[PDB]
């Protein structure tokens, strides 16, 4: 939930 907010898919 640091990064992945990101990556997100």
């Amino acid at each position: 939930v640091l990064v992945n907010e990101i990556l997100n898919h």
